[PDB]
């Protein structure tokens, strides 16, 4: 396929998800955001990581498929088929 995206999972979701709100407390405090949103993440276990992986794994076939689409003119029909 392509390029479409590229979602991420765990720091897709996530990142995106908080780093918004905690770059924009201090506006540039990424810095904060990243350890807040990496160690909220990993403190939490299974729990968070794996789920937040989700997140953006359920998302990521939105785009895996603007990708594979392509290649998938079957990957569409021949596979990338449909096909079934």
């Amino acid at each position: 396929g392509k390029l479409p995206e590229s979602p991420k999972r765990a720091e897709e979701i996530w990142q995106q998800s908080v780093i918004g709100d905690y770059l924009a407390r201090f506006k540039n405090d990424r810095v904060k955001a990243l350890k807040a949103m990496e160690m909220t993440w990993n403190n939490m276990e299974k729990k968070e990581k794996l789920m937040w992986i989700k997140k953006a794994a359920e998302d990521q076939k939105r785009y895996e498929r603007e990708l594979s689409e392509m290649r998938a003119p079957p990957a569409a029909t021949n596979s990338s088929k449909k096909l079934e």
